[PDB]
């Protein structure tokens, strides 16, 4: 229970003596009560990547020791280990430049890295806004760290589940290519078309969503870096900004560049509401492949049956047949969610004042956690269902056999009066069109099965 | 690191010995691993709340032993006082309906309660769907809970934190009465307005939010339990929903009832989506106050300074007078995020079928959180800003005597023609009103002191 | 091709010679030629509506003349009596405050009028500024226009329709309250429900809806006329605002009053946001009920088939049956479209600045839309499609003979264990429940029928 | 007054004598009576370039005569140079697959066709469906001509104006570029930003939204025609499809392509989510532009004052120097009605059913309206605001000479201790930071305007 006393302008401030933090992150942490969302680690890790770069820049730069650029380093690596994941205790529903957590950073950075001196026995000592934040601001650092933990988590999340779904559903669309089903337009029978040409439409959906968040996600490498305070660079050397965007490329492996702009880089999210754009356009797919998933595995006795999904819940005995689509409403609501935060990174992404948008720790959370969502929803729902999607071929044949829609196969053959007839017979007396198309003496059985195949009747001819 | 061995219909499972959750909840809790975003404990209280009035409601009906009851309530006094919020891990991102969330409560309270049976030396023994789960369905119990957390929500976060603000409002607008600005439209200069006046349009907005929010969160009042799976009531007792709505209404002080049409209480949100209107409505509201104080702070010397702020933050000792409006920028952050929230709740209750709506969790997750976000934010606005809201008299006092939007008085006194000239002179020549209007020769000195009264141009006569 | 040569500060300009708009209509539309939508010309008769109360309170006041009063009244019932609606060109995209079109107003009124005044051989002129907007401001005249259109508009098309519709659905929930098929929860087969009590969810969803817009629409009533530029009043007789609500309540009929708040009058829009909540809940409702209709419709072979709706369209003779749920379809349509539309509302609503919120057109164009939009959805839903909703017994009488979940029944007489049986030998060789339970000896023909009562399976007992 | 009577299944009707629609038309005109929203002309031109293209393909493939193609290419020729307009009377708010518009076009082609061929004494007949809408389905079509008149509106109309905005805003940026003025962030005073720097970040947003819209663009020029009624091409050759969309590719000039999958294509609207996500980022850079604007101009003297833009509309001569930023109202107007249109589209391509998304004509209606918008708004906002601001150079150099945030300048001469000195003396003194550094004996008047130059305070150095 015991604490370490830290000092502000204000005074004597209790820090717990097990948290590296500072005077200036528990004093922000009184101040800002609010919520129950912590500013997301991964955010902070966005900004170990910074001032790891920036400690190196500035040594390159002759401003910062090699001894203090080693133990700054040091205790980045300590942070990025996930070792240190307890001191950083700020809220989202903090200041809209973010600068309190931009010195939670510093001041844990500061303090693991005194320690590492000592360790090694130094004379020098780490400051947090001296040594830490030198040549940086706190406007220009939280849009760096945002974009850098943003595009990391598209590579790392968003990208392997999306290709996890998509690489099933193709291989589904490929094994079930020669199952022939009904279409439905407006929920109404309609012509034939393969199980698997249906699935290619989901599939594709997600080859679209990879084409556009290719092109999206490549604008969240400019950052903002370099800006300093209003954009202008002042208190920073004119190598700065380019020199930290190379060091987090160099660690991260994502070719991260300073912005052409500055001033843009502080004032604007165009591109993080561009990279929004995609990921509800992917929600929205998402969404719909979800619905025609579960409506297909509807029933058992009272809905459309055309697939079985893998049961993951324990059922009943007494209700045997009855499998919940679970993982298609846990998608569902992720796919919501997504169309919400949506709304809330294009608003706040409008509402910049002059020199810099005071907006980034909510834009930051909201998008964020759209990317996490669906990169763990399209995992799960691969593995805990769509590998498991499976055709029940006696209740797609006879979809195929009973349905009226067959009959225009007949057109070029009898004309269009007599397969009329039959379609109309087959409605009013319950037949199938085999039936009615032989008791009305215009087709024979032969004839029948050689002119309606519906493997000729789901491809242009 | 021990654990314990529950089993299912799928084998064996170990759960953490330390924890009092069953097999139902362990493999939920591997089926579902979406996201970051824990199920909201408030929800588990009023799945508490449900499960305690269930007991005493079936004990009433005859179908409980009262040793079986006086178990149960025992063990969701347990988890109301809040001595079990560890062993309710499950997520959000679950079931539609929010089954999993309601078995994680039947096998907690299960454990807790055949404890208590085993402490009392008692022969008999808890069942989880049996007993805990009796008369009700997987369907009915998450609505209920659902209106039960939210409506407390409002009453113990919201309520209070808004009367807080509002008060302080109205106290500025009392003590600020007498204190005469400049207004201004399109961002232009207008016509005088009594800072008060001005302040009062922000009280107002306050009180008319609470008389909307007095209105919309009536109908969350209307409780679900007791309609079961498909809102029939089947495998209920006819007096079973009417007997638990009133037993929780004993034990919360709120007025609930058993609603009218069970089919529209599994189905619909449209009571919640009325509610997150409000929100919607105070967030927007906020969002404006909290712009009007930002920007009267703005400055010290390129803004407009008609205010003074609290300093919750260190400043420097070399950027004196620089305060930046960080609560306002936190509170525009929550009023954002409301926003969007309010668009997913819109989509999700447009989003149901048949006899249910299966979006329960994300609207649940969405509206609570704009509750705490708005009610939290508000509390410690008022408490870190608005008390602290000061005028700066020498600024407010000179865009006063500046202004030439006062010419208008002169009118029904030399005419209309005499005062535009002083109008355009005093612009041209950049002089007040009373300089022009001397060195015109059209009014003296005296006659303008008695003409041109700002106490009495912000009023109808 | 004739001109009239109007003029301004600006110089001479052409207004059409068939036309009754001025010099400064004729200029704002030349300045904002954006978009193709037209300031709505309900928001012009609400203008109407207010010229006419302010002249008569002005003439109360002494302030006009009985000849203009007479004058005025006469041109503003022509406007209101639908003979003007080409003299209003403006677009919704004008000034923020909606003064060009109030300026619109005053011209084509003061227009007639001088008709009037000459036809009837006066010697008196009006005059848009002097005479027509006398006490009157550019800033409080729109926002009571906007309500008084708005609450109008609520009145005559949105509570008309939404009864018919409730009405109709309570008459099919009335007639198919014996017709007895099988619940869906989750897309999956659950127990009995009456096709009635289905139908009383739509029904009573329109019943809360109807409740909350009472609420709701009350706060519309609330007029800004008597705030002036900036809320305060000046320029303007202490009895103004009040006589002016008074009047226009005499001639609509509705219970207008002036504002207890003009600062919140002219500065917020919950109220509006508030009301546009019940529109946003009441359009959700409608999809889902939407959804429900084209699901049960779905077919004719391929899908639900539990009902039929009428067929508007000519179907083709060679595919019988298909009848494609377009009443549906628009209704969705329109659903979405207010969810939009509710975004731009709760957004425009927070953006106001110190004494004016200068969003009100936009504000009063997707306001207005949604209400018009949900009134002629409802009521051509209504009339084209839910009239003609009808049951398909053989279908529903299908489902409850072949369904499983009824199985549930068979447990106070042979127990959980021999129901649990007949149901998994059911699931594997395709029985009924009935076939099942006579081939294992468990229960009778004759015990079957008299244990199995679906009609007491809707209700609690 | 006159009428020419049609007929079809359901009897006869009449249509309008001077009209060119047929019964179908009429029927859906009558069946439809929703809302104030036409369907838009430019859709009705995207069915005519495809009408066209199909005329012709069809010759090519020798399913339709020479003469009949002429006839058809010269009727869909007469509706692109807007001869036409008045024979589309149906809404937005008709079927969600737009098959009604589809036979509106079929119709009036038709029409116009036979038309043709009577001139031309053909003995042929032009058919609707036979002929006009050859190869063609319901299905297919509107979602061609969708991304048609999409792509075309944003060639024709969004591009010029996003670049006529663009290049004014550069212009402004080098002229302005000498003017050193006081930067804001959070609203308060910082350190100093070049005019034309600060207006570079308006620039370059556009810029950015260009380079995205490039992107976004091209995923529009992706056609379903091909795909017919369900995607799998039935009824069509297997060139049909690509043949239609070179033929419009070049009447058009587009690059249109047939899409690589027609499933997506009918079922999927992501394309279209992801140019909206361009169109709402767009809005939210110009609505920040727009408000930096009406801040900068905001006065005459209790605002900033920085900049003048031109009046528009005539003010009053007793209230000089009143300029109401009415362009920038109008912009940001714009600007919410994109935000909110973009929950429209997000939503509506999430509600996809199996092989049919029948959303189609709402998601036009507002993807649309959101492109000409944003280019009417551009384009007025430019030439009646942007292209006349002027910086008021007095009120620019007052921020500058009396701000105290320059007094950093002086830390590399006198050290940190003294400059803080003289900022905290000038703040408590009212003094400038000069008149203070030369009263305490810190600095020289020569040193201060030798170690003071704001020119060297914009840059890195
Ligand atoms: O961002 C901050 O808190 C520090 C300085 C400023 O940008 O005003
Ligand atoms: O959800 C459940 O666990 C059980 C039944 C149902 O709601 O279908
Ligand atoms: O809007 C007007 O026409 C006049 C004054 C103002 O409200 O700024
Ligand atoms: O819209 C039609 O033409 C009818 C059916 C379909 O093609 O889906
Ligand atoms: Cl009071
Ligand atoms: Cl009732
Ligand atoms: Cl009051
Ligand atoms: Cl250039």
């Amino acid at each position: 229970m015991s604490v370490r006393i830290e000092h502000d302008t204000f005074g004597e401030i209790e820090v717990p003596a097990d948290k590296y933090w500072g005077a200036q992150t528990e004093r922000s942490k009184r101040n800002f009560p609010v919520g129950k969302e912590r500013m997301p680690i991964e955010v902070v890790y966005g900004f170990a990547q910074l001032k790891r770069a920036a400690a190196i820049a500035n040594f390159d730069l002759g401003k910062l020791s090699e001894a203090k650029k080693d133990a700054i380093v040091y205790a980045c690596d300590q942070i990025l280990s996930g070792e240190l994941d307890e001191h950083f205790p700020l809220v989202v529903w903090q200041t809209g430049s973010g600068t309190q957590s931009n010195m939670n950073v510093n001041e844990v950075v500061s303090y693991v890295a005194n320690m590492y001196l000592k360790d090694h026995q130094s004379d020098e000592s780490i400051h947090p806004n001296d040594d830490v934040n030198k040549s940086q601001s706190s406007n220009d650092t939280f849009p760096t760290a945002m974009h850098v933990a943003l595009y990391q988590e598209v590579e790392t999340k968003l990208e392997p589940a999306l290709k996890l779904l998509r690489n099933t559903l193709k291989e589904k669309e490929d094994k079930f290519d020669s199952i022939i089903k009904i279409g439905r337009t407006h929920l109404q029978d309609a012509t034939p078309i393969k199980l698997g040409q249906e699935i290619s439409g989901w599939r594709y959906m997600l080859d679209r969503c990879e084409t556009m968040l290719s092109e999206s996600k490549k604008h969240i490498l400019n950052l903002a870096i370099g800006g300093t305070a209003v954009g202008t660079g002042i208190n920073a050397h004119p190598e700065f900004g380019d020199k930290v965007a190379h060091y987090i490329s160099e660690n991260t492996g994502y070719p991260f560049v300073s912005s052409e702009n500055k001033f843009h880089a502080l004032t604007a999210h165009d591109e993080v509401v561009q990279l929004h754009g995609t990921l509800k356009a992917l929600a929205g797919d998402l969404m719909k492949i979800a619905n025609d998933v579960r409506w297909l595995a509807s029933g058992p006795r009272a809905g459309l049956a055309e697939i079985s999904i893998p049961e993951n819940e324990p059922g009943s005995s007494i209700m045997p047949g009855k499998v919940n689509p679970t993982q298609c409403e846990m998608l569902t609501m992720v796919a919501v969610q997504v169309m919400g935060n949506d709304t809330v990174v294009g608003f706040a992404s409008s509402q910049g004042n002059f020199e810099l948008n005071v907006y980034k720790p909510v834009i930051m959370h909201n998008t964020l956690q759209s990317i996490y969502l669906l990169a763990d929803g399209m995992e799960t729902f691969n593995n805990n269902c769509a590998v498991g999607i499976e055709p029940i071929e006696e209740n797609i044949d006879n979809y195929l056999n009973q349905s009226l829609m067959l009959v225009t196969a007949l057109n070029p053959h009898i004309g269009y009066e007599k397969a009329a007839q039959i379609a109309k017979k087959a409605h009013k007396e319950g037949l199938t069109l085999k039936e009615s198309a032989i008791q009305t003496g215009y087709v024979t059985e032969e004839q029948f099965e050689a002119w309606i195949k519906p493997e000729d009747m789901v491809d242009p001819h």
